[PDB]
Protein backbone atom coordinates (compact mmCIF):
# COMPACT_ATOMS: atom_id res chain seq x y z
CA UNK A 1 0.00 0.00 0.00
CA UNK A 2 0.74 3.38 -0.96
CA UNK A 3 -0.78 4.74 1.77
CA UNK A 4 -3.84 6.23 3.36
CA UNK A 5 -6.23 6.92 0.66
CA UNK A 6 -7.65 10.31 1.02
CA UNK A 7 -9.59 10.23 -2.45
CA UNK A 8 -6.61 11.57 -4.81
CA UNK A 9 -5.13 8.02 -4.53
CA UNK A 10 -2.62 6.31 -2.42
CA UNK A 11 -0.48 8.29 -0.39
CA UNK A 12 -1.27 11.30 -2.16
CA UNK A 13 -2.52 15.08 -0.16
CA UNK A 14 -3.43 17.31 -2.48
CA UNK A 15 -4.61 20.83 -1.00
CA UNK A 16 -6.54 23.36 -2.93
CA UNK A 17 -5.20 27.11 -2.63
CA UNK A 18 -6.64 30.13 -2.84
CA UNK A 19 -5.66 34.01 -3.08
CA UNK A 20 -8.88 36.23 -1.09
CA UNK A 21 -8.09 40.06 -0.35
CA UNK A 22 -6.63 39.46 3.29
CA UNK A 23 -4.57 36.56 2.22
CA UNK A 24 -4.15 32.80 1.10
CA UNK A 25 -6.82 29.90 1.95
CA UNK A 26 -4.78 26.69 1.84
CA UNK A 27 -7.44 23.68 1.79
CA UNK A 28 -7.12 20.46 2.95
CA UNK A 29 -9.85 18.20 2.11
CA UNK A 30 -10.62 13.91 1.87
CA UNK A 31 -10.35 14.16 5.63
CA UNK A 32 -14.01 12.64 6.54
CA UNK A 33 -12.74 9.05 6.31
CA UNK A 34 -10.32 9.31 9.04
CA UNK A 35 -10.43 7.57 12.36
CA UNK A 36 -11.48 9.77 15.16
CA UNK A 37 -8.88 9.98 17.34
CA UNK A 38 -6.12 11.01 14.62
CA UNK A 39 -8.39 13.41 12.93
CA UNK A 40 -8.16 15.04 16.24
CA UNK A 41 -4.01 14.25 16.01
CA UNK A 42 -3.82 15.85 12.31
CA UNK A 43 -5.34 19.45 13.72
CA UNK A 44 -3.39 19.92 16.76
CA UNK A 45 -0.18 18.89 15.02
CA UNK A 46 -1.00 21.29 12.09
CA UNK A 47 -2.30 24.18 14.80
CA UNK A 48 0.75 23.59 16.45
CA UNK A 49 3.22 23.74 13.58
CA UNK A 50 1.61 26.62 12.28
CA UNK A 51 1.71 28.73 15.86
CA UNK A 52 6.07 28.05 15.97
CA UNK A 53 5.99 29.26 12.24
CA UNK A 54 3.86 32.02 13.25
CA UNK A 55 5.65 32.98 15.91
CA UNK A 56 8.89 32.88 14.49
CA UNK A 57 8.55 34.93 11.32
CA UNK A 58 5.70 37.41 12.54
CA UNK A 59 2.68 35.92 10.49
CA UNK A 60 -0.71 35.26 12.35
CA UNK A 61 -1.28 32.26 10.59
CA UNK A 62 -4.92 30.68 11.59
CA UNK A 63 -6.28 27.22 10.89
CA UNK A 64 -10.44 26.45 10.69
CA UNK A 65 -11.15 23.03 11.54
CA UNK A 66 -15.24 22.78 11.82
CA UNK A 67 -15.18 19.31 12.73
CA UNK A 68 -15.70 18.13 9.14
CA UNK A 69 -14.16 16.77 5.73
CA UNK A 70 -11.47 19.48 5.35
CA UNK A 71 -8.93 21.66 7.28
CA UNK A 72 -7.97 24.90 5.73
CA UNK A 73 -5.00 27.30 6.59
CA UNK A 74 -4.95 30.91 6.25
CA UNK A 75 -1.74 32.77 5.41
CA UNK A 76 -2.24 36.91 6.05
CA UNK A 77 -0.81 38.68 2.69
CA UNK A 78 1.12 40.82 5.94
CA UNK A 79 3.14 40.61 8.72
CA UNK A 80 1.00 41.58 12.31
CA UNK A 81 3.18 44.48 12.96
CA UNK B 1 -24.23 1.98 15.64
CA UNK B 2 -20.82 1.10 16.88
CA UNK B 3 -18.20 4.05 18.03
CA UNK B 4 -15.23 3.38 19.73
CA UNK B 5 -13.55 5.91 22.59
CA UNK B 6 -12.26 9.48 21.11
CA UNK B 7 -9.92 10.54 24.11
CA UNK B 8 -6.86 11.41 22.77
CA UNK B 9 -3.61 10.27 21.60
CA UNK B 10 -0.93 10.62 24.42
CA UNK B 11 2.41 10.92 22.67
CA UNK B 12 3.78 12.49 26.27
CA UNK B 13 2.57 15.53 27.09
CA UNK B 14 -1.18 14.49 28.09
CA UNK B 15 -4.28 13.38 26.20
CA UNK B 16 -4.58 15.00 22.87
CA UNK B 17 -1.90 17.19 23.46
CA UNK B 18 1.02 17.69 20.69
CA UNK B 19 3.96 19.88 22.17
CA UNK B 20 7.38 20.85 20.23
CA UNK B 21 10.80 20.87 21.27
CA UNK B 22 12.41 24.73 19.75
CA UNK B 23 16.34 24.78 19.41
CA UNK B 24 18.66 27.13 17.46
CA UNK B 25 21.50 26.00 15.50
CA UNK B 26 22.77 26.35 11.73
CA UNK B 27 20.90 28.96 10.06
CA UNK B 28 17.63 28.42 11.66
CA UNK B 29 15.18 27.65 14.05
CA UNK B 30 14.21 23.87 14.49
CA UNK B 31 11.17 22.16 15.62
CA UNK B 32 10.99 18.81 16.77
CA UNK B 33 8.00 16.80 17.30
CA UNK B 34 8.47 14.19 19.80
CA UNK B 35 6.90 10.93 21.06
CA UNK B 36 5.40 9.61 17.85
CA UNK B 37 6.62 5.97 17.97
CA UNK B 38 3.16 4.54 19.07
CA UNK B 39 1.13 6.98 16.33
CA UNK B 40 0.08 4.31 13.45
CA UNK B 41 2.62 4.43 10.88
CA UNK B 42 0.01 5.03 8.02
CA UNK B 43 -1.62 7.86 9.69
CA UNK B 44 2.07 9.37 10.45
CA UNK B 45 3.17 9.35 7.06
CA UNK B 46 0.10 11.32 6.09
CA UNK B 47 0.95 14.02 8.57
CA UNK B 48 4.39 14.35 7.06
CA UNK B 49 3.09 14.54 3.94
CA UNK B 50 0.29 17.17 4.98
CA UNK B 51 3.63 19.11 7.11
CA UNK B 52 5.46 19.21 3.68
CA UNK B 53 2.85 20.59 1.79
CA UNK B 54 1.90 23.23 4.35
CA UNK B 55 5.74 24.39 4.57
CA UNK B 56 5.92 24.48 0.99
CA UNK B 57 3.20 26.72 0.66
CA UNK B 58 4.22 28.76 3.82
CA UNK B 59 8.12 29.06 2.20
CA UNK B 60 6.73 29.73 -0.75
CA UNK B 61 4.69 32.54 0.28
CA UNK B 62 6.96 34.11 2.62
CA UNK B 63 10.25 32.87 1.09
CA UNK B 64 11.94 31.24 3.35
CA UNK B 65 13.21 27.53 2.83
CA UNK B 66 11.05 25.87 5.15
CA UNK B 67 11.91 22.19 5.42
CA UNK B 68 11.46 19.07 7.00
CA UNK B 69 13.42 16.15 8.32
CA UNK B 70 11.20 12.25 8.18
CA UNK B 71 13.71 9.74 9.53
CA UNK B 72 10.22 7.14 9.62
CA UNK B 73 11.34 7.30 13.67
CA UNK B 74 9.21 8.33 16.35
CA UNK B 75 9.97 11.93 15.44
CA UNK B 76 9.01 14.66 12.80
CA UNK B 77 11.52 17.90 12.85
CA UNK B 78 10.83 21.25 10.68
CA UNK B 79 13.86 23.45 10.03
CA UNK B 80 12.63 27.43 9.48
CA UNK B 81 15.84 29.63 8.55
CA UNK B 82 16.95 32.39 9.86
CA UNK B 83 17.04 34.74 6.56
CA UNK B 84 15.23 34.35 3.85
CA UNK B 85 15.55 32.43 -0.03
Amino acid sequence: STGIDLGFGPGIVMPSVSNHEGGTYVRYNGLGNVDPNYKNLISKMMRSLIGQIGNKYGYDIDLFDYQGDFLEVFLPHKPSK
